[PDB]
């Protein structure tokens, strides 16, 4: 019994077209008018290239899929449909297909990113927070548009740290959130998985993606990345319950009547709550004000009905002096 507190019958009120990607056809271009230029990454799920369209020599972003049932190809292809437009997330160019072999691809504008580990210790006060303000926009974006996007990491948003460009990218675990469903909790990295996921609470919604966000932020205000470095998913859980305390971990439990998978009782041990300061020294200080702790604690939260929605963390003071640099 959880609902999102925003957002929460959005799809509901829309055609049932707009969320029954199962049905959707999409329009598949010519990939002959793509040259691919050279790899940029691999994942489980696609191969990704840059690439030069032919036809008009823009630069682009070819992102190849995989074999996977048909149905995952048009999810993600109807989740970015349904977002375009939307404010920093990655513009889908179009959809296309080997005009032989019929695979698929996916066509992105280009991003020139810099890689988060060398970017996230050169970062200032006021990046960061015109980084975390840039994220938020696409969260509440996607949010708003009855979309999770289950997987937001550093290696899924991408930053050009010259042109001062932010962009969310891999939107192939993403889902439209439907209140009282319940979803597989085997998304996200495992370093940015909510608790929800970790004690398979399968009811969640939008704010898992804001308990990623956190996580982003604390990497980033302590230079600690990634923040919680769990050696697989039950260690993990240990690694938040020793910052966020082991009572308040059974609070949560308790509220939402979730079940605690027995392997836990030999690992998490006790642990008090830590105050956010104890990650203050003097390598990150000049990044840590009264604003950035006030945040981060109400985003790292167990209970994922009290974290901070998107726009909540828009409205916060922290991000005050973004706001008026972009007034
Ligand atoms: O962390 C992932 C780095 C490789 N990678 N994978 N998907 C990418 C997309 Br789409 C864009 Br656009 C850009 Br630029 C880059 Br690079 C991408
Ligand atoms: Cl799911
Ligand atoms: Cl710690
Ligand atoms: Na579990």
């Amino acid at each position: 019994g959880s609902r999102a507190r925003v957002y929460a019958e959005v799809n509901s009120l829309r055609s049932r077209e707009y969320w029954d990607y199962e049905a959707h056809v999409p329009s598949w271009g010519n990939q002959d008018d793509y040259q691919l230029v050279r790899k940029l990454g691999r994942g489980k799920y696609s191969e990704v290239f840059e690439a030069i369209n032919i036809t008009n020599n823009e630069r682009v972003v070819v992102k190849i899929l995989k074999p996977v049932k048909k149905k995952k190809i048009k999810r993600e292809v109807k989740i970015l449909e349904n977002l375009r437009g939307g404010t920093n997330i990655i513009k889908l160019i179009d959809t296309v297909k080997d005009p032989v072999s019929k695979t698929p691809a996916l066509v992105f504008e280009y991003i020139n990113n810099t890689d988060f580990k060398q970017l996230y210790q050169i970062l200032t006060d006021f990046d960061i927070r015109f980084y975390m303000y840039e994220l938020l926009k696409a969260l509440d974006y996607c949010h708003s548009k009855g979309i999770m996007h289950r997987d937001v990491k550093p290696h899924n948003v991408m930053i050009d740290h010259q042109q001062k460009k932010l962009r969310l990218i891999d939107w192939g675990l993403a889902e439209f959130y439907h209140p009282a469903q319940e979803y597989n909790v085997r998304v996200a990295s495992r370093y940015f998985k909510g608790p929800e996921l970790l004690v398979d609470y399968q009811m969640y919604d939008y704010s898992l993606d804001m308990w990623s966000l956190g996580c982003m932020l604390a990497s980033m205000i302590f230079r600690r990345e990634p923040f919680f470095h769990g050696q697989d998913n039950y260690d993990q859980l240990v690694r938040i319950a020793k910052v966020l305390g082991t009572e308040e971990l059974y609070g949560y439990l308790k509220k939402y009547h979730i079940d605690l998978d027995p392997h836990f009782n030999d690992i998490l041990g006790q642990h008090s709550r830590k105050r956010w300061e104890n990650f203050i020294h003097s390598e990150n200080r000049h990044l840590v004000s009264p604003e950035a702790l006030d945040l981060l604690d109400k985003l790292l939260r167990y209970d994922h009905q009290q974290r901070l929605t998107a726009k909540e963390a828009m409205e916060h003071p922290y991000f005050y002096p973004v706001v008026k640099e972009q007034s």
